[PDB]
Parts: C-alpha cells; structure tokens; sequence
C-alpha cells in the first residue's frame, strides 16, 4: 500500500497510518500493522492536498508536475527503513517528509544524510535531531522539547508546587526531554519525587510497577513525556486501579491524544493541562477530506484499508473518527508548510539568476536536472512566507519555532465527550519570566475542582 | 580498503582503524579519516588470527573454510552505515562482528535486524542496545555499563564521599549510563555537585564552560562516562588550566585509553581510578602481530596505511606504538570469543541430528545452503565453553557478563610513562554489597597522595 503519483519531481512521504505492528522456527514473514491511526491517515492527506494544490498553482513551479512516493512507518523503524531503502534505491526522491516519531526519524536520517537526501519532519522534536554532525540532511517544521522542558517547569513554579513525578517513554522523544526538564527543575528549587519510564510493550509487571510507584508517591503532580500509545498501557491501569485526584502535565504528544483523552478515562486523566503547538489553517482541506472514497483516488491505495476501518467493511461524517472530526489543525499544518518549503526551495531554483546562484561561481541549479543536495543548499537558506502570513525560514539547526498553547481537558455536558479547552500560552518568541500566560480560570484541577491542588 | 579472504562462510567485521573523519557549493565528495586507531587494528587482527585458527582447526567445520569481508567504521556512523549496506547487497554475510561505538552499533543494528543478520558486538556496552523489540538480531560479548554505573556508586560509597560531578559524552555510551548511575547515587544518599556533557566535536567555547564548570564546583570527585575521542577535547583544557587535585572515576571506555593517559596529561589525568573488562589469553596472537608487513598478507589492505603510520611512510617492535605494546589483552579477547560463538552456532548446524533441530519439526539447517537467521536462532541457544576455560552462553537479550578490575594510573620511574595497577576487582557473579572489592593500598590519590581525599 503506497500513496503514489507520476510527476517529474518525486518528494517522500512517511506517516504512522498505524500505531505499532503485530521465534525463527522459519522465515521471519516480515510483521503486519494492527491499529489504524485516523488523523495519521489525514495526515498524508494534507500533504497529496498540498502536492495538488501545487500543481493547480501556475504561479509555484510554472510549466512541471510534482508526483509523491508516500508509504507507511505504521510506528516501526523496521517498516520505515525499509521504506526509506525504497526512496535511496537509485542513489529518484528529492526530498522525504520526515517521520512522526523522534526515533524513527533518527534513523531514517542516518540512511538519508549518508546521501544528503533533504529530509523534513512535521511531529519529530527530539534535541538529539539538532545534531548537524550526524544529521546533516535534517530539518524539523515543528519546535524541539527543550522549550517544552523549559514551559513544564514555569507551570510548575507557577503554582508553587516543589513535589513532583516523572513518566517518560524510554525512547528519543521522552528520555532526552525529561533530563532537560530535570535540569530545569532543581534550579527552580523543584524536587522530583520519582521518576519512571515506559513503553508501547512495558511488560505487565513493569506496568504494575510504575503504578505502584506513581502510588505511595505523596507527589500529587506527576510530570509526563511520552506518546499516545506508550503512556495508553499505563493509563489503562491506572483506570482499573482508580487511582484519582493525581494531577498531570501533558507533554504534547498525548496532550491531544484520542488514544488516552477518552470519558471511560475522565475519572482520572481529567483535568490534564497539556501543551499544544499553535493551530495552523489549511484552507480547503475540510472539502479534500470529505471527497475521500475507495475505487475513487486510486493513487491513495490506503483508502480501501480506512474506508474499512471507518465504515467495518457511505458518508465519511455519518461515522464519527479523529479523521474528519477536528477542531485545529496544528500537525497537519506542519505537514503542509514542510512541503511547502520544499516547493518554495524547488521554485527557488527554478528562478536563479545566473552569478546569484547560491552555488559555486555564482552557479545556479539546473531544475531540469535537480540534486537533493541542491535542494538541501537552498532548503538551508530558505525565507518564504505562511498563508497564515507568517515568514518561515528554518534555524542553523533547520529547526522553526512558534509559541504553545496550554490546554486543559474538560468534559461536554452535551455529549459526555472531553473538549480541550485553551487557558493560556508559551511565547517562545518572549522573555525569559514572561513567556508563561495561564489564565488561573477556567482550569479545572483534578477535572473539576477550582482549587490549586497541594504538591508539597 | 577492506580486509577480504574467500571463503564458503563470510563474517562482516567493523572496526574503529581511526578515531574520526575530517557547505555544499559542490558535491558532498565524502569524507577521509584524519587519525590512525592503533590497537583498533590490532582488533582486526585478532578477527582474521581467530578465522585462520579455525579454518587451521580441522575438528572445527572440517572440508569448510571461512573467508571474511572487513572495512573501517573509523568511530563514523556515515562510513559505517556504507559498509553495513554493502553486506546486506544480497539480501552473503552470514554475521557481521559488531561495531564498538554503541551509537554506531545502534544504527548497524537498525539495517542488519531488518534481515535478521545475527552482529555480535564486541565493545558496544549501551543499555538501550539490549531492547530485542528494535534489535532483535543484536548480541555483545561484553557486559552492559548498568553494572558499571553500580559498580561507581559502590566506590564512592565504599570512599565515604557525598558531592560529587558527572562527565558523560552526548552519545549513547554515556547519557544513558549516567542515568542509572544518577539513580545509583541520591539512593545511596551521594549528592551530584554538577552534570556536563562532552563531544568529540565540543565547541572551543562548549570547552570552555564544562572546564568552568568543572571548577567552581568544591567537588573533588568527577565521574566521566565518556570515549577516549570525546574525553580528548576536554582533558587538553583542563592541563593547560593546570586544574589539579582533581580525583576522576573513569568508565572503562577512557580507563586504559592512551588517548588520555599520557604523561604529558599525568599532572591532572594522575591517580585515575577506572574499570577494566577481565584480561582474556589469545595464545599464539604476539606472533601474529610480529608477522604483518605490506606487500605480504595482501588480504589485509589496512596494512600499508599501518605501515605508513608506524614508520613514516623495518621490525615493528623497533618502533613503540599499543599496536604491539600491550600488557593484558580484554577487547582484542571479546573479538576472538564473537568469531569463535559464530563458529561454534556454524559447526551445530553441521552437527545437527534430524528430529533435534531447534527448527520446525526438529529439522537440522543445511549449512551447504546455511541462512543468517538459522545462524541467529542458534547463537541464541549457544552454550559452548571459552579457551579460558569459561562455559560461554548469551543471555535472553543477548549479553554476556564477567567481573571488573579496579585500576589506578601510577607513574613508572624507569621511562616516566604511566602504568595501570589493578587495585581490586568487581564480581558481577557476587551478590550486592559483596561483590565490590578495593584494597586502599596501590591507590596513590591524585596520582601520589595516598590519603583519602575530601569530597563533602
């Protein structure tokens, strides 16, 4: 199953259309995706909406057509390397949307940067990306956890708490983002009760044991850095276990997770301020995704597999799915703007005066005939605007950043449903001391209580 | 150059020949080495002395030889990964000898476990490489850093010391095995005065601060879990700063590194109390060494370069160099027992009765058509004993253990070149609280003191 599309220049694609795979008596048989991840799905859609809307674009690479190679990391290195193999076979792929998960995208950097094949992430925030020495081929159109790390921290001395928990998955995105939380907290004088690590296939018995620590623990708060489908096996527990009225600071990657933000959960994952990364607009889009259909598209053979999953084999909204059931649209927007750069990059080149090229001589690249270095090189050096009206021009590092938002979960009367509403937010572009706004309203504590729960 | 023999078996062999290769206004062009690694290629030489030996041996794999592809990861993931592509083209490598760098390993094992090609490391000491859901098809020949990092906290404890520093690589051997010292410590009630971390590349200025910080602290102990390359950088600051009285725990990786232990340094790298692997006994291998020359041998094109480098391009003992100057032999000994396990699991497949298969039905593997995977399943169920005399048999995740040995850098009067004393040992095998042993004679603080220094 591979999004697919003729065009004479070919960008990559990896997105997690699934949340994980399934002795050597025989063969290994290779392994099968076994959860379908909506809005994963909506993801590659933005992209095919904008590789499109390019094309229908005159004005953006005038006189040539853009095909995709797009595949499935279904959450596993194994299927994106593999997968990354595909795009490296004649070294032909100009450039490869980066992976969502920080480990996954590692990797698939090492293959990339050893054939200096421009590389975009969209989710990826791992410092350990900021890397130029291994990661040369390396750009990320979403802010690093460092400043994550720093937020958590001011939240925390906000509300004058100095006993604290820790959860993170023992992988890229968790690990390395928690130490720089630790250093941030001690300096603000913020002792850390315990600090504990998990993952998608923690044994139970790890399972029991974190509970049991995140238990006896008298720190009400209790700091979170993992995914959705790392931190879902202890929640669950946690539930069964109905342990309540224990605080927690979301981390981004589950601060919107369905996977985790669902009512059966509300009695203890209620009340969970979260960070969010500023909601972008794709205009458009909601149409795009609505005309979705198998036998339809064709290029998109991961349609069959959703229509599947959506309608247990019709309108895309008669059944309710993370897909077309969105109210901000913040990674997929990242999608958009990280093919966006490209296009702008390829335009660039398209446009280059002779003895203005940022190449040797004053050389300009022959489109024609385009290298992914090339595109690299002016990937480096690329300041273009948003259609959100907004100049975006990646870092030494090829990293962008923008502000957060914090959120808090809250339950709907009207539907029993948990609606995340925005309190306040992180101004990157800010101060230090006064980049932190939370309105002290409309936080519910502990899902509903007013009060500032007592960490001490 | 790469290090080739034909034979029926091949065997993938990774080593560090040097320590670290050398905009894009052209093409990349790649990169070249820029420091010969002595010893690295006495590593390589123990692989062909073991594959000789065996292919000599004819009660191990008669009527077969063995012939072996080996190149030069040169501590460069890049260079590494090329070489990793190159034995998987077919898929014949039917194992391929681990790298040494843990992060270098970590990507090698990426690609190779996607083919189920079995790599036994023979250095790669990370924690994180013992994840069998990623690296399924990785296994080591020697311990983990997590009895390490317990080991430490042990001394310190064992020394009454409470502050203490930490210096640990921005890589995989070092961050997370400073996180389970860290968690060693506190437990154990020792303080942490201050926590940096180091690269092979460290900006001058990066240099600057972790020396800065490395003073002002009133903690006399600093822990430094870091790679000679890594560890260079800084060690040159701090002589020229002169900072002295300084008592260092070295991590076994930087314990016995000429890198860093040279006279020149002794002045502040004296009275370095680090941890060394069990001495092992390759007999017959100081000839072996003696007999290599360019012109002779040819399979071995790492020759000539070697010549160039101990020559200035003759005996080799004419001129001193760790290639031949070598008092105890530990990783050269790893890289003997990994080709000697691939062995071993080779000749059960050629002594396999039908119906004893550890393959379906019982059945045996057809080593005249051998596949890596069969290789794999048996190295995980291999139980043979060493030249040591030593029953030699990885673990679940593929890891192998044996004591420590205390050493302290001690200064010889007769040619002023710094020689390691063993000063106690670490049994691994031993229960907790009794398996740590350091005899507080043979320890000459800070290089001559002999009284115990104050760290509070």
């Amino acid at each position: 199953q591979r999004a697919q599309k003729k065009g004479d220049i070919i960008l990559g694609g990896l997105f997690p259309i699934h949340f994980g795979v399934a002795d050597l008596k025989s063969r290994p048989e290779s392994v099968e995706c076994i959860r379908y991840n909506f809005r994963g799905f909506r993801w590659l859609q933005a992209m095919i909406f904008a590789i499109e809307e390019i094309n229908s674009s005159p004005a953006l690479l005038p006189n040539l057509t853009l095909g995709y190679r797009i595949f499935d990391t279904c959450n596993t290195v194994s299927k994106a390397l593999e997968a990354t193999l595909s795009f490296v076979a004649q070294n032909s792929t100009i450039a490869v949307v980066g992976a969502t998960g920080s480990g996954v995208s590692t990797a698939v950097a090492n293959l990339l940067g050893l054939f200096y094949i421009p590389q975009v992430s969209y989710a990826s925030s791992s410092r350990l990306l900021s890397n130029k020495n291994q990661f040369k081929s390396f750009l990320r159109t979403i802010p690093n956890d460092e400043h994550q790390a720093t937020a958590m921290a001011d939240i925390i001395e906000y509300f004058r708490w100095n006993w604290v928990g820790t959860i993170a998955a023992d992988d890229d995105y968790g690990r390395p983002g928690i130490e720089k939380f630790r250093e941030e907290a001690e300096e603000r004088d913020i002792c850390i009760d315990f600090s504990e690590l998990i993952s998608q296939y923690s044994d139970e018995e790890e399972i029991q044991h974190v509970v049991e620590v995140i238990q006896n623990s008298t720190a009400k708060v209790i700091v979170v850095f993992s995914s959705g489908p790392d931190l879902e096996p202890l929640i669950k527990e946690i539930v069964r276990r109905n342990i309540t009225g224990k605080i927690w600071l979301a981390s981004e990657a589950w601060a919107s997770s369905s996977l985790i933000a669902m009512p059966q959960y509300f009695h203890v994952v209620g009340g969970t301020i979260g960070f969010a990364l500023k909601a972008g607009q794709i205009p458009g889009f909601r149409e795009f995704l609505k005309k979705v259909h198998p036998r339809k598209s064709v290029h998109n053979g991961f349609a069959k597999e959703f229509w599947e999953e959506t309608f247990n084999c019709e309108n895309i909204s008669s059944v309710e799915t993370p897909y077309i059931d969105y109210t901000h649209l913040r990674i997929s927007y990242n999608v958009y703007l990280a093919v966006y750069s490209i296009a702008h990059a390829l335009q660039d080149i398209y446009t280059c005066l002779p003895g203005r090229g940022l190449f040797t001589n004053g050389s300009c690249a022959d489109i024609k005939k385009v290298e992914a270095w090339q595109v690299l090189k002016h990937l480096r050096h690329l300041n273009f605007t948003n259609n959100m009206g907004e100049q975006v021009t990646f870092d030494e590092c090829g990293d962008l950043v923008g502000n957060y938002s914090i959120i808090n979960w809250h339950l709907s009367p009207e539907d029993g449903s948990i609606v995340f509403k925005e309190v306040g937010y992180y101004n990157v572009y800010a101060k230090k001391g006064e980049r932190l706004f939370i309105n002290e309203e409309k936080i519910l504590w502990s899902g509903f209580s007013r009060e500032v729960p007592f960490s001490n």
